[PDB]
């Protein structure tokens, strides 16, 4: 077969790259080893975890509702229709713009031709001028951990759970680990989160991390800091983890969420002259182009920031660079978002970086406890913090935690991206929002900032 | 994949073998290289030629009927009618396969060992299939000599002739076989000066002399020019017409050319040397009375006599032998579908004369037949050879419209044993009237007059 742009993997990066390329008028093909389109964006990652989290939140609201346990399988059963709808929508998207697909593992043979091998023994060959690599990553699996044990799971096999455990252990304080800890705590299981550092999500703001830790501890998430595993043992009834500090923790299950490794082992990277680091990531430039001129890598496969929306935008920019239609833009200022119960999101500098850089900033706070919308939604916990320059009133950082955090942070991001005097805090006083909504926070927050300035 | 019986070829032999094997309760599968089921019987051989012949008969009757006068048509329009029949037949065969839970694999089959095969499709496929019992029904192809340019647009065979787009003014057919005679009759009915070339001095020497003479007379009266005892020397394809130079020194120029001399077995691609099976010069496979090859678990059936019904029966017999219903297909009623048709069963007059059997001949001419007169097909003849003393039937020959359907009553009477196989049955049995089966009765009486 002959094409112009060939995409590996149908994740957000691959889908975005292929759509931008077909928007340019080229002839484009996509290859994905999964039997269905979507990848970890919909099959094992974002969609199943988010459906589980939303079901857990609804269960929690129902239990605490004055108007009125649940098996894990019943809770997870809400995700199959969502994934079916998403895969149908993406299949229709691909069919309408006429992109041919191949459901098989893709391997490299030269600079222009690839081998697609399916489960039947199918062998096909694709040739194109431009290639996009969006193989993503897989859960990092250390050798000394018996993942074949029925009671030991990773970020993928955890969905195979057939019963809600009495206790559980989570290793790694990453985004996935914290999200799963929050979800399981909502389900009503004593989760023992294990962290290699002293503070949860040290890249976040200190206040937000402290509030998240307080809520997790108040919701049975026993958090142990500064820990490194020594030896994991699987039994008939439970799993026992011996830490290097000497503590032995026994649970009825086990989940590993410490890092991810890029999918490059089966790609045959040596056949083209490219090499991947120990993390399985491919070095790319500001154009998302590797050392090979016609080879482009984008999305989570490159490592940072390993965010599905960020991966989609990175693939879109890589396709724009391939077509050179001015649509390229290096995706660097990604607003971080952690989907625990409740949510967390941030955009821009934190208070620690601002303190280090000696920027004369000021803090405006808005607490969700005194909020009409938050109380009406029965969400008492949460806060919103805005860091703004004292003199120029420019917003240098927005951090929110609580109800609808990710949706709230977008307006602060939009105000942030303005240039010069346009990016000012006083906008929140010169613009009328709706009421009662969560956006009203900004208004209050703005005042709580400008009252601190003399 | 694992199965009990694996058949190669979806023609009548393969389909019959698969159906008989699946009737035994085993798990069976079929493989073929054609993108549709049916085999050469439906896609390139029997069915298209029969549709062409029936359409030619219909247009001939329409032209000759005074009622329809108050009109030559292109070859493509005549051939168009076969597509519907082919589609219906392939749909019926696919339904038969699916209702019986038969696995089909559309790719060329190659032998690896005595129990497994590789299936390769157009796109570099590889599929392994292992089964206890195997059936070979690969059929055959038109024989292609090296010294003729089949790639020439004006030179065709028994398969590529359907690719003709325009009806030629003149045409040459080489080989006086059943296929050659049928195509010569069809093209003569279409209104083309056909120059049939025969290697021997008599058309269809395996038939009775009277039947062959009548067929030759009809072909001569239908613009077909028959040349006897000729062998080709060189076929040259010009831009306007094909010129054939024969060994006798003649040169014949026409607007087309058809080759129908011999058939070649489709065994080269099978790779039988990987299992210890050899193919002769014609590509056939030697088998015993049980349709079994040298290998104990390898069986071959179908494409002598290269008859579709005979191939079907041979395939079913091979399947029965595999499942332990076996019957050696040896006596097949020979049928040539020219205009009019020809059929024969049992011994001919020449063989009876050689063996000095005291027989007698009963004739019933179709010219005096009422149903034949209504059919406006008066040319015909029904000859019955019956033993004089014991009144047993030793041979039945017919040459006329609806010959194949007529011959089956004589065949049914033939297969009876002893006194049951008697000509007097045709005297003591009430037939339908007006039918050409009742002609048998007349023939029987025409025999009983000669008795004394
Ligand atoms: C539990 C969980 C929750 C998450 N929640 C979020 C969230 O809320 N927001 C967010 O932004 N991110 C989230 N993520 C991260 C998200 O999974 C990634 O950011 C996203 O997958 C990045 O897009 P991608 O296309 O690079 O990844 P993928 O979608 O994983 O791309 C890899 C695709 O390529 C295929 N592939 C891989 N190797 C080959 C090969 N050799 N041959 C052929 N095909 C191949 C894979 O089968 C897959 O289809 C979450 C992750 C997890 C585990
Ligand atoms: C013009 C014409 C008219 C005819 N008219 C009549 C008639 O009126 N009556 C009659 O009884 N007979 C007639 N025949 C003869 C008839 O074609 C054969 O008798 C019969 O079809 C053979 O049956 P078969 O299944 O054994 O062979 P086929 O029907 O040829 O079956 C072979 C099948 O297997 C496939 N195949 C071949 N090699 C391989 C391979 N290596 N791997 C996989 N698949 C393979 C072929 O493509 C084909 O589909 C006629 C023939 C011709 C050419």
């Amino acid at each position: 077969y002959n094409y112009d742009v060939v995409v590996i993997g149908t994740g957000p990066a691959g889908e975005g790259a292929a759509m931008n390329a077909v928007k340019a008028g080229r002839k484009v093909a996509v290859v994905d080893d999964r039997p269905q389109v979507g990848g970890n964006c919909t099959h094992l990652g974002t969609i199943p975890s988010k459906a589980l989290r939303h079901s857990v939140r609804q269960i929690m609201q129902y239990n605490n509702n004055p108007l009125f346990w649940f098996s894990f399988a019943d809770v997870l059963k809400s995700a199959e229709q969502v994934i079916a709808k998403q895969v149908s929508s993406r299949t229709g998207y691909y069919a309408r713009n006429r992109i041919d697909t191949f459901f098989g593992t893709a391997s490299f043979c030269d600079e222009h031709t690839i081998e697609v091998v399916h489960l039947n023994g199918m062998v096909e060959t694709l040739v194109a001028k431009q290639f996009v690599i969006a193989t993503g990553s897989r859960p990092y699996r250390p050798a000394d951990v018996d993942f074949t044990h029925p009671r030991i799971y990773d970020s993928d096999t955890i969905l195979s759970l057939g019963h809600t455990p009495r206790r559980l252990i989570i290793y790694g304080a990453g985004v996935i680990g914290c999200e799963y800890a929050s979800i399981f705590s909502g389900l009503g299981v004593l989760v023992d989160l294990i962290d290699n550092r002293d503070q949860l999500l040290s890249f976040l703001d200190d206040e937000i991390s402290d509030s998240l830790s307080y809520h997790l501890r108040n919701n049975n998430v026993l958090i142990r800091h500064n820990e490194e595993y020594e030896r994991v043992e699987g039994l008939d009834n439970g799993v026992i983890l011996h830490l290097k500090s000497g503590k032995k923790i026994k649970a009825d299950a086990f989940l590993w969420s410490n890092g991810r490794t890029g999918n490059t082992d089966k790609l045959g990277l040596e056949n083209i002259g490219l090499k991947a680091n120990g993390r399985g990531q491919i070095q790319v430039d500001e154009h998302y182009r590797t050392e090979v001129s016609n080879i482009y890598a984008a999305g989570d496969v490159i490592g940072w920031p390993s965010l599905a929306s960020a991966a989609y935008d990175q693939g879109r920019s890589a396709a724009g660079s391939i077509t050179e239609n001015d649509s390229w833009r290096f995706v660097d200022d990604v607003p971080t978002g952690i989907y625990t119960i409740p949510e967390i999101s941030s955009v821009g500098k934190t208070e620690r970086e601002l303190t280090q850089a000696k920027v004369p900033y000021e803090v405006g706070k808005a607490f969700f406890k005194g909020m009409a919308r938050a109380q009406i939604a029965v969400e008492k916990a949460g806060m919103l913090k805005i860091l703004f320059h004292r003199e120029t009133l420019e917003i240098l950082g927005v951090h929110c935690f609580g109800y609808q955090a990710s949706e709230i942070v977008h307006i602060g991001q939009a105000i942030m991206n303005q240039k010069g005097e346009a990016n000012t805090l006083k906008y929140f006083i010169n613009t009328t929002f709706n009421y009662p909504t969560m956006a009203e926070a900004y208004r209050v927050a703005a005042y709580d900032g400008l009252n601190r300035l003399f």
